[PDB]
C-alpha cells in the first residue's frame, strides 16, 4: 500500500500538516507524539524512515534517537530530524544524536518529498 514512515511530532498542528503531506506522497504513516513512543514503535516495527522532531515531551529527540540507534534495526533506519532552531539550540543538542539528515521548519512538501526519496532510495 506504501512505504512506512514513523512521524515523531508533539505539536498538534504539525501532526496534522505533516501527516497530510506524507499521505499525499503515498506513505503509510504511524504518528507518535513523544520520544518514549518513538523508541517503542521502532523496537516493534521496521520503518522505511523516521521523522524525528527535535523537541518532544517525556524523552527528547536526542535521547530517542540514541535509544533507537542502540536497537538491532534502528541501527540502520534513516532518521531525519525536524528542527525549528537549526541555527543554535538544536545544533548543540538534537542534531548531534545520529541523524542521517534534517529538515528545517517551516518546510515545503517538495522538501519533504526530496529528503525522503534521498534516504529511502539511498
Ligand atoms: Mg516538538
Amino acid at each position: 500500500a506504501g512505504q512506512e514512515i514513523l512521524l515523531v511530532e508533539d505539536n498538534p498542528v504539525n501532526q496534522t500538516v505533516i501527516e497530510a503531506m506524507l499521505r499525499s506522497l503515498g506513505y503509510r504513516v504511524t504518528l507518535v507524539a513523544d520520544g518514549i513512543q518513538a523508541v517503542r514503535s521502532a523496537e516493534r516495527q521496521r520503518y522505511d524512515a523516521i521523522l524525528m522532531d527535535c523537541r518532544l515531551p517525556v524523552l527528547d529527540g536526542y535521547s530517542a534517537t540514541r535509544e533507537i540507534r542502540a536497537q538491532e534495526n534502528g541501527r540502520r533506519v534513516p532518521i531525519i530530524a525536524l528542527t525549528a532552531n537549526a541555527l543554535q539550540g538544536d545544533r548543540e543538542n538534537c542534531l548531534q544524536a545520529g541523524m542521517n539528515d534534517y529538515l528545517a521548519k517551516p518546510f515545503k512538501r517538495a522538501e519533504l518529498q526530496r529528503i525522503l526519496q534521498r534516504w529511502i532510495g539511498s
